[PDB]
């Protein structure tokens, strides 16, 4: 059958990964903002920044912030989550293309990092960020994730340039999704050089070192027993975030040029990404309309 | 290669079905529990208790429904990661459909967490049915030899033993008992209409045995008008969650199970529907071992 190729583009907010994506046979399933403001809830990017604004405040406690973000992150990540479930069974596997998908953020993005950096917060629960870790879906052949790259500086002003709305600038939360991020990508590349974090776990206490890749995160107190081990529901838990990320394509993309640049960029990158088959010759013209229909709805 | 069987017990609260499946046990069979030390430790603080004070709360009006809703929501992924993480583990292990060498006993399945209570609150009105949704587009894909088993026992029946089955922290909620019971009959029904080629998407403007009418099925709880774009349609987003949850019920294998009897006896019908479940093949010889060791371990850890 037909080949299709899909392009997450991720990574931190602020850096203008949805407009250089708009600037690239291709479909563009966009960020899903009216899911965000109306159908899924009301206003919920508004809901996330007012609650770390209380918490950090102290008008309201860690509990409650956690309570809210675990359920907003739900909201956040909803429309990623059913998109590739009604996707991976079209997907075949790994093989011009005669459809690229390109997507605004991958379901990890809801499911893993905003949720680990939330947890850096001081909003969200680590025991939920595992929980989270635990619902990612399979990842399908051909997963390739752009992640972007942008010196801080330049970030807090693109940042500033954009916030959607209900969004606050808070420049700690830049810091810790940029964080969060860079340990995500330094994770795979751990992964995809024989990393295995049961056995680097005690330096806790080519390829990266354990200490800077996401497993860092879940040396917390709360997942560990009174002598120090994690428990083996934490443990698998990791399991499952290595099983994840190690078939995903992570490729990087340079967002300190201008729209045109970083197009050109994402263009160059493309030709290392790993395609796929699809499992129905009917697949292309279904995925098609699938993108078609999520953008005129949740699009905004 | 070995041949695994899987059979999950399922179904409404205070029924005795962990029992049963102790004694089940009792009798090359490993057993995963409730795991009520992650509920009540491990994962969070007495989250039983915090999800029917909560009800109350909203119940009495202390509180309202959107503050419930945010508490609900947050608890039920507490209530679900055990089971999550568990059939994430397992997955790779599991072969195609196929005396087993493993007999695995699991103490409810990972759509009680992700499907039915989270329903079961919608229509307490602790939760939202876009949250239900979401939970239901996080249902991991249905592995071969997914035997479920439900229970029945009539409404009085159940109503006493209720009282008589309270973990630490729940309340008598009669209202949650129906919700509840009412939930799992649909989800029965859901698998039938499925695999008799019931499409909702066709029985949508209506809303062993026969086909039940899709009003009679999990799909008539979807029909809420949160869900509802200005046309009268549902939102296609919330269309494809339900897309899902027609894929991930119909190769579900059900099987019921009649609880109005002792518990010897529900043992031994445990056994006898045991004859018409779907076995399957380990992935690795070596896999036998390991489930197991994970499944001691589950239990060892959670168990409480
Ligand atoms: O899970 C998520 N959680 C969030 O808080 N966001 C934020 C939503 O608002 C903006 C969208 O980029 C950013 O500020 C990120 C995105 C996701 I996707
Ligand atoms: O998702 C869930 N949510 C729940 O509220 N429960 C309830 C937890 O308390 C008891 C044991 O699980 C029953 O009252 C069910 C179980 C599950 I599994």
């Amino acid at each position: 059958m037909p080949t299709l190729l899909r392009v997450y583009i991720d990574g931190p907010h602020g850096m203008g990964k949805t407009t250089t994506t708009q600037l690239l046979d291709i479909v563009y399933v966009p960020e899903p903002m009216t899911y965000w403001r109306v159908l899924g809830a009301s206003e919920t990017i508004a809901n996330i920044y007012t609650t770390q604004h209380r918490l950090d405040q102290g008008e309201i406690s860690a509990g409650d912030a956690a309570v809210v973000m675990t359920s907003a992150q739900i909201t956040m990540g909803m429309p990623y989550a059913v998109t590739d479930a009604v996707l991976a069974p079209h997907i075949g596997g790994e093989a011009p293309p005669a459809l690229t998908l390109i997507f605004d953020r991958h379901p990890i993005a809801a499911l893993l990092c905003y949720p680990a950096a939330r947890y850096l917060m001081g909003s969200m629960t680590p025991q939920a960020v595992l929980a989270f870790v635990a619902l990612i879906p399979p990842t399908l052949p051909g997963t390739n994730i752009v992640l972007g790259a942008l010196p801080e500086d330049r970030h807090i002003d693109r940042l500033a340039k954009r916030q959607r709305p209900g969004e606050r600038l808070d420049l700690a939360m830049l810091a810790a999704i940029r964080r969060v991020y860079g340990l995500l990508a330094n994770t795979v590349r751990y992964l995809q050089c024989g990393g295995s974090w049961r056995e680097d776990w005690g330096q806790l206490s080519a390829r990266p070192h354990i200490g800077d890749t996401l497993f860092t995160l879940f040396r917390a107190p709360e997942l560990l027993a009174p002598n120090g081990d994690l428990y083996n529901v934490f443990a698998w838990a990791l399991d499952v975030l290595a099983k994840r990320l190690r078939s995903m394509h992570v490729f990087i993309l340079d967002y300190d040029q201008s729209p045109a640049g970083c197009r050109d960029a994402l263009l160059q990158l493309t030709s290392g990404m790993v395609q796929t088959h699809v499992t129905t010759p009917g697949s292309i013209p279904t995925i098609c309309d699938l993108a078609r229909t999520f953008a005129r709805e949740m699009g905004e």
